[PDB]
């Protein structure tokens, strides 16, 4: 088939905000999202994963976990995640540090991703395109002393997560895992992901 533009892909197949923010980071990052293209698709990936993995979720006017998938949350109903990635530095450090102060959760040392209110830790979301258990490693060591919870996804389905405990119901992961399958599969078809994937 016929070879296609990452840069096609990345508007065509995500939602614009997501394409904006990943454009700040990177501009943050120092790179060009129109020359570290591969980079491009990744941080908008790993954006979206990072969005899914706290869509729906709330604690009650009870203060339990609970999934509402309708366009109408109850307004005494709190988000459960705070998410973190996404927010140029400055706001980032503000809301985690607001977090850590609030809650007596130390400070980390490196920005999460996410932080979970009904499990009182932050969390590390990580999207690879390698075995799940050497990049948990990766993310592990830069981590160093954890307070900080690390949920891995691949895009071939396989997870790795802190202690084996994967926060989230089946259905919730599998819309992740879902997700990244039709990403693969639109980049192959526009023949972008042996690249992407050897790229990491
Ligand atoms: N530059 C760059 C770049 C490329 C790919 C991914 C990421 C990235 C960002 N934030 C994260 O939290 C993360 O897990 C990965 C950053
Ligand atoms: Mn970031
Ligand atoms: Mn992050
Ligand atoms: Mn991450």
């Amino acid at each position: 088939g016929p070879l296609g533009s990452m840069e096609d892909f990345v508007r065509q197949c995500f939602n614009p905000m997501i394409v904006e923010l990943a454009e700040k980071a990177m501009k943050e990052y120092g790179e060009d999202p129109k020359i570290e293209t591969n980079k491009f698709a990744a941080i908008c990936t790993h954006l979206e994963v990072c969005f899914m993995y706290s869509d729906f979720h709330f604690i009650d006017e009870r203060g339990e976990s609970i999934i509402v998938e309708s366009g109408d949350p109850n307004a005494l109903l709190k988000h459960r995640f705070e998410i973190i990635e996404g927010r140029d530095r400055i706001m980032a450090w503000t809301v985690v540090n607001s977090i850590c102060n609030t809650t007596g959760v130390e400070k980390p040392k490196f920005l999460p991703d996410l932080y979970d209110y009904k499990e009182n830790r932050f969390i590390e979301i990580g999207v690879t395109r390698r075995e799940v258990h050497i990049y948990y490693l990766e993310k592990a060591n830069k981590i160093k002393s954890e307070k900080t919870h690390i949920h891995i996804f691949s895009f071939t389905g396989e997870e790795m997560a802190t202690k084996a405990d994967y926060t989230l119901d089946e259905e919730s992961r599998a819309r992740i895992k879902t997700r990244l399958f039709t990403i693969r599969q639109e980049m192959a078809s526009r023949s972008l992901w042996d690249s992407f994937r050897q790229s990491e």
